[PDB]
């Protein structure tokens, strides 16, 4: 007998217990929440263009985005925190972009996106999870959609032998591709084991169809299990191919005339399975049945025997297949031996015991279902605190529901998502908070307060703006002191320090048509004294926080006087923290 | 007074938060302070496609080239000094715009770039007899014309202008040239008078010059005189704009027909009409006071029946350091933010008026500490004669230690305060991104939203018109129209299938995809994303949306529905096949 009795109210002056990291959904950012208050503490721009900080307008952000800076949209689903020894280490957050096929990395000490990669030769990065053990060496990323190779417009057929999709491994530390694995079918969600050897992904389009009925024809698709040691062995030996102009090593994980690859095993699982979730004790890859009212439990301890050819049938690694309810999509864990699964159709979370499910699969008459909690409505992902680590603490559960209906005030034709906080600390799940969120966060991740350490002010050698320091070095500028205008043909490079309530350069003059770069270094050493910089009617906007350098480039295409001002309320004289750009006519 | 809104309870008030330099408008539930919706206005929204869609870019006009905005002041249209819930208006300081949000669909439906001005800052609505005019301050003095021959702010032709926009047509109504500059503004409860603070009576560009004079002023406008001069044809026009321009400057000590300038210390900021309609209250900022302009003495002031403009001041209470903004409980109390002292000061307006007459009386009732450095504040219904004295939001600029650390950039602290009793009670600390400057609350029953679009809605009527030229009936048709190197795809959508699941174009074709969501159910929104083309939009029930992009890459390119709509949402996809350029002419 233990009761669910956790306090939910975080009063003024009190602090939240957990950080929540929410996908921004189709809006494209990452959002930082306090838990259990469910209040949004910060937005981290990633694939969106952020007017406030200038992400997507500044030179530093467009350098990180690369050529993909041309896109103003993203679609993210799956945020995950880097691990060491199966526990969060607080270093990085990774997230996917399904719209323009990217992975981004966020540095959790500065809460900014610091690296971004377009995954080559694929369309639509969806499933994403991190190696757990010995640490996050790889980011694993699913590309969802089968495409021709090459995709040059000569072949459009999905059934062609060179039409396929690929599992992707990115080096977490360098954010360069490590390798790709061609698979049969497609890829939905993915997870990793607690040794580093195995990773697994669900597949819903084993049929390689494009139409709705075609994609639901097979009784069973599969989860494909990857032998990462075997992949690495082959890469280290040089037996791989490359595709197109990408140097990425490409391994072939497809079955060929019935024969298995060294790199993959295909475990039949019903049906168009969706979630693929590693239990916190490291025993199971759990695939959520979706169209089948089940979850399928893959025993990780049997996978070495599967890849060694010691098992008669790939189904022999299935050790449980509990019937739970209508539309199982995702599973999480309290670390006490229970699994928690969203039922999309039944609109519930079901709590169930994994070892009892395994015994029931053997034919014991034991009831493994503990509780079904109604949620509102149609839940997708769910997340129990520390569930992706061997420290899963079984305290908080968030269920992320796609139809809010009447749970909030009406706000027009478009509705918010209902992210519901559930106390799981005791024997009964208890619903304690409905949190409306914009643009469908799909999944979220929680960390203990003590797992996250942030910088209070920037470091001057920070890699985030190191290329700007370099540019200034070429101009002979000491960013910490200098207030100067460099003229270079039709290029003008203003460098200034800023200190509330004044810009260090308060006027400058240019010729109509000049390309202007303005670089600002906030030399305050006080926490929270951010400055802004907006050029009126030029579409120019950016943030400069304490000890940061930020820069932005625009063309002075309009003759005349053009004011600039500080956008971040910084000082009693903030309205007067302004300057003039004077543009002499052509 | 209920503080906490439990699961399945609804908030009692809507709150409309400015998005600050992030450029959107945010809809909150009060008192829970949870964000229910984001309304993109000057930002590019990846989720809905605002800034990318043809409908949004049509509304933005040429300003669709800007990806940024800076908004501060949201206000709800009024009829007879009460909110009518028709429209929300907000300013853009970064690119000199005013936007209108239609509160039934919670979307920006009109936008205007105010001509011949720089930086739209202060903004407020006529109250009586209804909101005919939107009043908008241009904050910065510029040359006229601003063609790069004159840069000096002291030139005869260097000034800023007060701006009146027709609320219903969102076209310019008139502009009034003023001395000095403009900061905030408000309107009386008769329709005759509006008023604006000025902090740069010096027409300087540096900090000390802008602070030189002991008093700047509140400039009062006689809208009846302006209206009479425009009907009489007595105005000029500037540049290309047909907007009537009237001259509200003093010339040679002589007052204009349209303006009177009331001396007020010092670099005053806020400008707030009391809910009883008696006073324009100006916040003294650098002066530790507010200045109360008796609106009933204004007709006498404009008729030359007063010896000194100061004679319309009937109060100047000393309140504390850095008064910025004032709001009203409707019980004769005013609440003022003290930026430097970091407090809200509650004071009795009539008692302050007696103390100005010499009658010693303590008009200050309470000073509540806020965290930290408050800017604007807002009491529920404060801008109407229905000011109800229940809730107070103070919007503080430095949150320091009030929330978990999230890096060098800190959230703001919007603190909800109970003012229903004699004593202000701090009840909730609400972190917000990008510095909302101001907000506005409305009773739940003052807002009526549509659950599904009307098919004749002007938001997409231009698109319906385009479709008619192609002979399309958007409600039923699934057709691909070809026109040279343009392709216009029209389709219906019903979960979980796109009405046109595949189409083929030539490389380089300009593709418009128009989608009509023909669902009748609430909350069934679809999305549309073209992988790797930077294309993303929302289509809510009975909406038509369209987006245009270049099919610049040969090959097969997937599109998918981004808005979780169904159990088969992962499977709602389509294919664009792009034939290579080398296989087609040129
Ligand atoms: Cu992309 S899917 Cu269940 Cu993860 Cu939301
Ligand atoms: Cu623009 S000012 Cu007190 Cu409104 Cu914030
Ligand atoms: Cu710098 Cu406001
Ligand atoms: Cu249509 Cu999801
Ligand atoms: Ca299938
Ligand atoms: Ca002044
Ligand atoms: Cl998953
Ligand atoms: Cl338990
Ligand atoms: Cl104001
Ligand atoms: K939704
Ligand atoms: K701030
Ligand atoms: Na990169
Ligand atoms: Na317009």
């Amino acid at each position: 007998v233990k009761e669910s009795k956790q306090k939910i109210h975080v009063g003024p002056g009190e602090l939240d217990d957990y950080y929540g990291f929410w996908s921004g959904g189709h809006q494209g950012e990452v959002r930082v929440l306090g838990v259990p208050s469910m209040r949004e503490l910060m937005r981290i721009p990633v694939f969106n263009v952020d007017s406030a900080t200038g992400w997507g307008l500044t030179n530093e952000s467009r350098h990180i985005m690369g050529d993909s800076a041309k896109f103003l949209n993203g679609d993210c689903h799956h945020p995950h925190i880097s691990m060491t020894d199966g526990k969060y280490d607080g270093k990085y957050l990774f997230i996917n972009d399904k719209a323009n096929s990217r992975v981004a990395r966020i540095r959790l000490d500065i809460m900014k996106c610091d690296k971004m990669i377009t995954v080559p030769n694929v369309q639509a990065i969806h499933g994403l999870r991190l190696q757990k053990v010995p640490h996050t060496k790889y980011v694993f990323a699913n590309a969802e959609f089968i495409i021709p190779h090459p995709n040059d417009g000569k072949v459009f057929d999905l059934q062609d032998e060179n039409s396929y999709t690929m599992y992707n491994a990115i080096d977490a530390e360098t954010m360069e591709m490590a390798f790709q694995v061609i698979v049969d079918g497609n890829l939905d969600n993915t997870d990793a084991d607690y040794t580093g050897r195995f990773a697994a992904a669900t597949c819903y389009n084993s049929e390689k169809a494009f139409d709705l009925g075609g994609m639901m024809r097979n009784e069973r698709d599969w989860v494909v299990v990857f032998d990462i040691h075997a992949v690495e062995a082959a890469v280290k030996a040089g037996d791989f191919i490359t595709l197109g102009d990408s140097k990425t090593p490409v391994l072939d994980g497809r079955k060929k005339d019935g024969k298995d690859s060294k790199f993959t095993r295909y475990v039949p699982v019903p049906k168009n399975p969706h979630g693929c979730n590693t239990s916190s004790d490291g025993k199971y890859f759990i695939a959520a049945g979706k169209l089948s009212p089940t979850c399928s439990m893959i025993a990780i301890d049997k996978l070495p025997d599967l890849f060694a050819g010691k098992l008669a049938d790939p189904r022999d690694v299935i050790v449980g297949e509990p019937e739970l309810g209508l539309g199982p999509l995702h599973t999480t864990f309290d670390g006490r031996g229970n699994a928690y699964t969203t039922l999309f159709i039944d609109s519930q979370v079901v709590k169930w015991n994994m070892e009892e499910a395994v015994r029931a699969y053997k034919g014991e008459k034991v009831n493994y279902i503990k509780q079904k909690l109604d949620v509102h409505y149609q839940p997708g992902h769910l997340h129990a605190s520390l569930c992706e680590t061997n420290e899963a603490d079984g305290k908080w559960l968030v269920a992320l529901s796609k139809f809010s209906k009447d749970r909030f005030l009406p706000v027009g034709p478009l509705h918010p998502e209902n992210d519901q906080l559930i106390d799981i600390s005791g024997d009964e799940m208890k619903l304690v908070h409905d949190g409306p969120t914009f643009a469908e966060p799909h999944d979220c991740i929680m960390a203990r307060r003590d797992q996250i350490k942030t910088k209070k002010i920037w470091d001057r050698n920070d890699p985030f703006f190191a290329p700007t320091v370099e540019m200034a070095k070429k101009d002979g500028i000491n960013l910490d002191t200098d207030n100067k205008v460099i003229r270079d043909g039709n290029k003008v490079r203003v460098y200034m320090t800023s200190m509330a309530p004044a810009f260090g350069v308060q006027e400058f003059t240019v010729k109509q048509g000049d390309e202007v770069t303005v670089t600002i270094t906030n030399i305050a050493q006080i926490e929270d004294v951010s400055h802004g910089f907006v050029v009126v009617n030029h579409g120019v906007s950016m943030e400069i926080s304490p000890q940061q350098t930020s820069s932005i480039t625009f063309v002075a295409d309009k003759p005349g006087l053009h004011w600039y001002y500080c956008s971040w309320f910084c000082h009693a004289l903030h309205m007067e923290m302004v300057g003039r750009m004077m543009v002499e006519p052509a």
